[PDB]
C-alpha cells in the first residue's frame, strides 16, 4: 500500500508550518513546527523550551525578512531608475 511506503518530505518541507512574524520567528517557527506534530506542551521538557527551525520569514543571509527576496531586490532597484 502507497502512502505507508511512500512517505518522502512535501515541497518546502523545512519551512510551511512557519508562521509570518517580524519578531523572533525562528523560535516562533519552531513553536508551530512541532505543534501540527501533535507534541502537546507538557509531554516536552527542555525540548520544547528554546528550540529553533527555519523559517519562511527569515531569507539566507539571515536578516528577519517580510516580503521575498526577489520583492526585495525590487524594492531597491526601482528605486534607482531616473528619467532616461
Amino acid at each position: 500500500s502507497p502512502a505507508d511506503t511512500n512517505v518522502v518530505p512535501a515541497k518546502d518541507a523545512p519551512t510551511t508550518n512557519s508562521p509570518p512574524s517580524t519578531t523572533s520567528p525562528n523560535q516562533a517557527a519552531a513553536d508551530a513546527n512541532q505543534q501540527q506534530a501533535g507534541i502537546v506542551s507538557s509531554q516536552s521538557g527542555p525540548n520544547a523550551v528554546g528550540d529553533s527551525a527555519p523559517s519562511s520569514s527569515v531569507n539566507n543571509d539571515g536578516d528577519i525578512i517580510t516580503r521575498p527576496t526577489s520583492d526585495s531586490i525590487a524594492a531597491v532597484a526601482n528605486a534607482t531608475k531616473p528619467a532616461a
